[PDB]
């Protein structure tokens, strides 16, 4: 049946309508506002409680299956692809939010080095490492917020160990092979409540707007945004799609259609992973041997739309606070904004929590992130869309480049 769909785009339709008579005929106050979008803020706390088990079991259970004799090659085929459209969707955004204008980085560098070796494990599931220098001598502390830079690369190390051990190691590939399929499992029953929690969602985003002219003052930099989601998603990605793959890429997203529509209302890229892959298997019938490492491990680590609205963003905060930008500035945001998509998780807001990752990089306030949140509900939907677009694509990028070993 459809429920999962209709029933979804009636939640955005509800929460929009919801949201606007909400604000228009009442008066809640801070307090108010906070407890009218609960119902959402559970959905939060329940998406971000399966970012751990499913980013660790999906890493590991990706390589893990990759057959150590060939299908290495396909694994290699497929960081290539994350790594070349994360970086065109940096370049491209750099240079859009350039070109429009709408408004100590050395411990930044070395701190994202940092984070992908974490010093605890237990530690690196809901801390992070930073490094500030005071009188000059670095100090470092660990801050809350899961560190899934580390996780990742134990996770994708791990997976390549036990994958290469044989039977020595197949206790552990079953084990977080039924993982994988039970976070699978908890996802499936999330999307349940996901609805009700969209519905509140949406309400609380519109019903927390004050004038309506601060969307106006955020309206170039949305365009900018949008623009450059646009181009990469219309424009970049068919054309990779078309040069590797003599096929027409637009037929190959028309396939995709119901998870670029699921990924545009919930904003969840691990969320729609289950539509991805029935869209990418039966429709544009994708082999299931690449289509099983691609998706799933391009949820989190190949994320186009929030890199090129990581660049956008930060760009536009520091032209906002109007601080200069040299090459070498524009540089390191290129880089933090590149890590923030590969740190950031399959879920609602994921863009914001590593933003303040790229903002601290050219020496601005975590608090900036407030400048742009009026409307990240609206940008982070169609990041959603461009960032599964990107693994749908690359599935089939990926298949044609491995004829010879499947
Ligand atoms: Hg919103
Ligand atoms: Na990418
Ligand atoms: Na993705
Ligand atoms: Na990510």
């Amino acid at each position: 049946n459809n429920w999962v769909l209709l029933s979804t785009v009636a939640a955005v339709v509800l929460g929009i309508t919801t949201g606007v008579l909400v604000r228009e005929h009442s008066n809640l106050s801070t307090l108010e506002k906070f407890y009218f979008a609960f119902p959402g803020e559970i959905l939060m706390r329940m998406l971000k409680l399966i970012i751990l088990p499913l980013i660790i079991s999906s890493m590991i259970t990706g390589v893990a299956a990759l057959d150590s004799n060939v299908s290495g090659k396909i694994g290699l085929r497929a960081v290539v692809y994350y790594f070349a459209t994360t970086l065109i969707a940096v370049i491209l955004g750099i240079v859009l939010v350039v070109s429009i204008k709408p408004g100590s980085t050395v411990d930044a560098m070395l701190d994202l080095i940092r984070n992908m070796f974490p010093e605890n494990l237990v530690q690196a599931a809901f801390q992070q490492y930073k490094t500030k220098r005071e009188e000059y001598k670095i100090v470092g502390m660990y801050s809350d917020g899961i560190n899934v830079l580390g996780l990742i690369v134990f996770a994708l190390v791990f997976g390549l160990v036990i994958g290469k051990m044989g039977e020595k190691g197949q206790i552990l590939v079953d084990f977080f092979n039924a993982l994988s399929d039970a976070t699978m499992k908890i996802v499936q029953i999330i999307m349940w409540y996901m609805p009700l929690g969209i519905l509140f969602l949406i309400a609380g985003c519109i019903i927390e707007v004050e004038d309506w002219e601060i969307f106006r003052k955020l309206g170039l930099y949305m365009a900018t945004v949008l623009t450059g989601l646009a181009i990469h998603s219309i424009v970049i990605l068919p054309l990779i799609y078309f040069i590797v793959v003599r096929k027409n890429p637009f037929r190959f997203a028309m396939g995709m259609a119901q998870a670029l529509l699921t990924a545009l209302m919930i904003s969840s890229s691990s969320a729609t992973l289950p539509v991805t892959f029935r869209c990418a298997e039966e429709n544009n019938q994708v082999d299931k041997r690449i289509t099983r490492f691609v998706l799933p491990v391009g949820a989190t680590i190949n994320m186009d739309g929030t890199a090129l609205y990581e660049a956008v963003a930060a760009v536009f905060i520091a032209q906002l606070n109007d601080l200069d930008l040299g090459i070498g500035q524009i540089i390191t945001i290129s880089i933090t904004a590149t890590s923030a998509s590969i740190g950031a998780a399959g879920v609602p807001q994921a863009g914001l929590v590593t933003m303040v990752i790229v903002l601290s990089a050219v020496g601005l306030p975590a608090e900036d992130v407030t400048l742009i949140i009026a409307v990240d509900c609206l940008l982070d939907r169609f990041r959603t869309m461009v960032n599964v677009l990107g693994d749908a694509f690359g599935t089939g990028i990926v298949e044609k480049l491995s004829k010879k070993e499947l």
